[PDB]
């Protein structure tokens, strides 16, 4: 006899990352005055100083997307 | 007798990662005054100081997504 | 007699991840007046100092998704 | 007898917007999967046969106000 | 008998719009998947027969205001 | 016996737009997938059939205001 194969997945699957800070409204960050005094300080080995009033950071090692979508029809 | 296989499979799923600070309205955050005074201090070693008022931060190693989705016909 | 198969499978899916701070109205979170005075300390070994008055944070590792779904015929 | 009309109405409407900005505006619609399975379509007067097309319209007027007005006077 | 008509209405109306930017406007349709099986499509008047078309307006005035006026006088 | 019609009406309204910016639009439909299988296609009349097209409009005037003002005396 005859044999029919019909092979026709369809795909319209929306995988998606929304990472961050995407959406806000009236955000307004203020940092307040900062005041750093020092005199007579001694240090003897290595410094990693920092002074600032407002730090803002948006910082994203993620996200990102893996799709694997593998299709095989063996007679 | 005669063989029919159809292989129709629909996807339509819509998978997603939000992740962070995202629809937020009004948020304003706001540092106070900050004020350091330092006289004979000593440091036989090493320092990471950090010095602020508002620290604003997102972070974010997260969301992201993986979708694996095989499709096999064997006759 | 002749044989039909009809592999029709629907998705529709929406599975979700929603992490950190996603809605907020009217936030305004306040940080006070810091003073920090320091005379004569002796640090010995290594030292990691933080200063700050609001230290305001989203942090996500978290959230994220795994959608696995495989399909197999054998006739 | 006699017919004096006076029509004299006097308009001084104002309207009016004010906007800061009409920011972010994402229109993004999808069709999904429509099937149609038969021996006929058959469509015999003024059939509107709309089978998974889409209609998409964005209208964005920086102010979009409308004043219709109609003065009608008639006399016989 | 005698008719007089005056008819003098005054128009010192304003329309009017301020805007400070219409930003980011994206409008971007997808038409997903349509299938029509049959042994006759048979159309045979005024039939508006649209599978899976898109029909995309995107309109975006900088100020989309309209005044719409009618004086009619009508006499006999 | 007499008719006097006098039809002075008087237009000093304004129409206005101040606009900042006009922005970015980002008119970018896509077609996604048709298919259409018979034996017969058959269109006899006024037919408007429109298998997977894409109709595209994008409007962006700097003012797009309308006045429409429309006068009529009629006398028998």
């Amino acid at each position: 006899g005859s044999v029919q194969i019909v092979y026709k997945p369809v795909d319209l699957s929306k995988v998606t990352s929304k990472c961050g800070s995407l959406g806000n409204i009236h955000h307004k960050p203020g940092g307040g005055q900062v005041e750093v005094k020092s005199e007579k300080l001694d240090f003897k080995d290595r410094v990693q100083s920092k002074i600032g009033s407002l730090d803002n950071i948006t910082h994203v090692p993620g996200g990102g997307n893996k799709k694997i979508e593998t299709h095989k029809l063996t007679f």
